[PDB]
């Protein structure tokens, strides 16, 4: 609304979405597309979407692309991450260390078919995070819907 953004972030086996101030900026419910970690970067004064990516970190090399991308994001941006299906198999140590450095608690621990939603300032702090661990190899984490108020910059 004013000096705040209302952000909603959904992570699940079959669907991700992100809404900012009641507007859907990401929605992917397609079968067999969009696996991995979805990353949205917002301008920290307006909430406008600066970048939207998906890294299929179930597959090799995509976490390296994610690291290169995230390292170019400015510290003040709002960073949103959400998993569709599976984002951990090839989320390797450099990517996990990068998520840890953002203050993410669940990202560095992401496991097989876990669901994960994250909203934070690139240079810290984290504003909201949710995580559900998959209970079995044949299962997924529970869908998570994170609703977070994000402060906006001004002056
Ligand atoms: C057909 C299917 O259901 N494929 C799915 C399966 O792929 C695999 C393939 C092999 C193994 N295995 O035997 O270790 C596990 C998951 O899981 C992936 C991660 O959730 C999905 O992206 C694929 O869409």
């Amino acid at each position: 609304p004013r000096r705040v953004l209302d952000v909603e972030v959904y992570s699940s086996r079959s669907k991700v979405y992100v809404a900012v101030d009641g507007t859907t900026v990401l929605e992917d419910e397609a079968r067999e597309q969009g696996r991995g970690i979805h990353v949205i970067v917002l301008n920290q004064a307006t909430g406008h979407v600066m970048a939207k990516r998906v890294f299929d970190t179930y597959s090799p090399h995509e976490d390296e692309a994610m690291v290169l991308f995230l390292n170019m994001v400015a510290p003040g941006r709002v960073l949103i991450c959400t998993v569709k299906d599976e984002g951990s198999f090839h989320l390797k140590d450099t990517a996990k260390a990068l998520l840890r450095s953002l203050g993410s608690q669940a990202g560095p621990a992401l496991g097989w078919r876990d669901t994960w939603a994250f909203v934070g300032r690139k240079g810290g702090p984290v504003f909201g995070e949710k995580h559900s661990k998959s209970p079995a190899l044949s299962s997924w984490g529970d869908p998570v819907l994170l609703k977070t108020d994000v402060p906006l910059s001004s002056a």
